[PDB]
């Protein structure tokens, strides 16, 4: 599926290691129990993914992203059954996990939940408060959507799987890992927001053509396709990136506009290249077909 993402692909020089100790965390958290589930997990190349979403994270930082990614797919597995077919139900879990953004949870709490909590802890630990509060809301929306999606008892779809995809939490993570924050003043910008929306959509599209042969065979008929549709999807991605660049260029000017500091300007730059860009190129540098 030849696309048009005029952006350099990166991988964190540490992944070497990372991908090797990747099981450690989840096994201890109870997310992986049988030697089979560990294998299953390895075949997913989640550490390999995180390493592409966070080229700038080396070791202790990279590891976290590996987990977030790692946790992402495990968590999803929990809704592949009939639970993903009844909103009331999914939310029963949703809140147990999401409760971690409020404070410690009773041991009684499932592992998938204790798992998320440990990620959060380390993720939000060391960032400004205003940030965690934001980075959290985002998570909140992620969770919210899994329910709204479970409301299954064209563009209408995006709004739906716009929060479910979980792209933002990932992007957020780039900052978590990169030990830096985009000047909050700009992350709210009409431009940056526009840039982010794209990152999402692009991912939300690439994914749909890869997990197609699977979703086409089974039920789930919400996938963006349901050979021509493929085209205006390959096309849509083109224009999406094509514009991404246009936006990217207005960035410096956006700097003036928000009287951006002598060093906030550098911070934002990190965001463009290490958070928003990667999250796009990386998704692509993963698939096959």
């Amino acid at each position: 599926v030849d696309f048009h993402i005029p952006l350099p692909g990166r991988q964190s020089p540490d992944h070497a290691r990372a991908e090797a100790e990747q099981l450690a965390w989840p096994r201890s958290l109870g997310l992986i129990r049988s030697d089979a589930a560990a294998e299953r997990h390895l075949r997913g190349g989640y550490a390999d993914l995180a390493s592409r979403f966070y080229p700038h994270a080396t070791g202790a930082d990279l590891d976290l992203g590996v987990d977030l990614m790692s946790w992402f797919f495990l968590f999803d597995d929990l809704f592949d059954g009939p639970r993903g077919e009844n909103p009331e139900d999914t939310k029963q879990l949703t809140d147990q996990v999401a409760a971690a953004l409020d404070g410690p949870l009773p041991d009684t709490a499932p592992p998938i939940a204790h798992g998320f909590a440990d990620i959060w802890r380390r993720t939000c630990e060391g960032m400004t408060p205003a940030w965690c509060a934001r980075s959290a809301r985002h998570w909140r929306n992620y969770f919210d959507g899994y329910v709204d999606e479970a409301e299954s008892r064209a563009a209408q779809y995006l709004a739906m799987r716009r929060h479910t995809i979980g792209v933002q939490p990932t992007v957020d993570l780039a900052e978590r890992a990169g030990r830096f924050e985009v000047p909050h003043r700009v992350f709210d910008s009409a431009v940056m927001s526009a840039m982010l929306q794209i990152a999402v959509d692009v991912n939300l599209l690439l994914l749909d053509i890869a997990s197609l042969e699977k979703e086409e065979a089974r039920g789930e008929q919400n996938n963006m396709v349901m050979s021509r549709s493929v085209s205006h999807m390959q096309n849509e991605v083109r224009a999406r990136l094509e514009q991404y660049l246009l936006l990217e260029s207005c960035l410096p000017k956006v700097g003036e506009i928000y009287q951006l500091d002598t060093a906030e300007r550098e911070a934002l730059e990190r965001y463009r290249t290490d958070a928003v860009r990667t999250v796009i190129r990386g998704s692509y540098d993963w698939h096959r077909s």
